[PDB]
DNA sequence: TTTTTTC
């Protein structure tokens, strides 16, 4: 692991990462903003549906969540297969793999049928129970990566919807891509996965916390919204991870 | 434009 970077992970907390969630991660802009032109359920059912055919995208994570979140607000849903159908290759930033995607979306879509209110409330005080679900329903490993995110946006659809906060559970692991390998090779030799999942476990900030924490920080984003004791963390943390 | 997954 790091001890530098949980260290400063642990200072920084599941409330530091909270609030990069709430003020900074454009991803929970374009949810709020969804949640606002779209019934509650249908929101939560949207939002899995997006995050389980959100990889390999034609454009970045910000702008498809954004292009999905104008794409829904407003509108009419029925079958969310029907509209993933419709909506995929008229997108902007989703068009690659349609085939594949829209066939995981239709094998989903008895289990997204049960997400009522009281539903979604239970899987939002067990998160576990509902990332091996959604991973059953697929007939993949609840470790791939589409399937951990879905846990991650169903959490942020959840805190906006029940106005309540219940952390992402330790033992969901951030698992290796693309982004996260070519970061982690300049910080470690260690295997990316193991490297992620001790820091998760010495600092106490749950992997999908961790997650929010480093892309608005290594992307640039501005910090300075944040309180100053938690802004000279996340300075520190900058210095050590870009 | 190059920004995970398959049965």
């Amino acid at each position: 692991g790091s001890h530098m970077i949980a260290r400063i992970i642990g200072e920084i907390g599941i409330e530091g990462a909270r609030f990069i969630e709430e003020n900074i991660d454009e991803q929970f802009k374009a949810l709020r903003y969804l949640s606002k032109g779209i019934d509650s359920e249908t929101f939560v059912k949207l939002v899995i549906a997006n995050s389980l055919v959100s990889y390999q995208l034609t454009g970045k994570g910000e702008q498809w969540w954004w292009e999905f979140a104008k794409y829904f607000y407003g509108r009419d849903v029925k079958s969310i297969y029907l509209a993933y159908k419709e909506f995929l290759p008229n997108s902007r930033f989703n068009r690659r793999l349609i085939p594949q995607k829209l066939s995981r979306i239709r094998r989903v879509e008895t289990f997204l049928s049960t997400l009522t209110e009281e539903r979604i409330e239970e899987y939002y005080g067990d998160m576990s129970s509902l990332w091996g679900s959604i991973a059953r329903a697929l007939g993949v490993d609840k470790e791939s990566k589409t399937v951990v995110f879905s846990v991650k946006m169903f959490g942020y659809a959840a805190r906006i919807v029940l106005s309540t906060f219940n952390p992402y559970p330790m033992e969901i692991p951030i698992p290796e891509d693309s982004r996260i390998v070519k970061l982690t090779k300049k910080l470690t030799n260690e295997k990316p996965r193991k490297f992620w999942m001790k820091i998760a476990r010495e600092s106490g900030v749950p992997p999908l916390h961790i997650d929010s924490i480093l892309w608005p920080l290594l992307g640039g984003a501005s910090i300075d919204s944040a309180p100053p004791e938690l802004r000279d963390k996340l300075a520190e943390l900058i210095k050590i991870i870009r």
